[PDB]
């Protein structure tokens, strides 16, 4: 499907997913159109956080949704 992810800096990125797509599949994309490490990279739809390890189906993403982008620095 096609997804989009917003950006918190009003920007807007296009995604070509699948639901059996794993949340780190996702970043890596928006790694390889962005440049932005999936390690700074903290998706929320719907205000729900998108855990590593999940899948996109594991969520409420319909075709063409829109993602959010926060910027980040993990901690751990």
């Amino acid at each position: 499907m096609q997804i989009f992810v917003k950006t918190l800096t009003g920007k807007t990125i296009t995604l070509e997913v699948e639901p059996s797509d794993t949340i780190e599949n996702v970043k890596a994309k928006i790694q390889d159109k962005e440049g932005i490490p999936p390690d700074q990279q903290r998706l929320i739809f719907a205000g729900k956080q998108l855990e590593d390890g999940r899948t996109l189906s594991d969520y409420n993403i319909q075709k063409e949704s829109t993602l959010h982008l926060v910027l980040r620095l993990r901690g751990g």
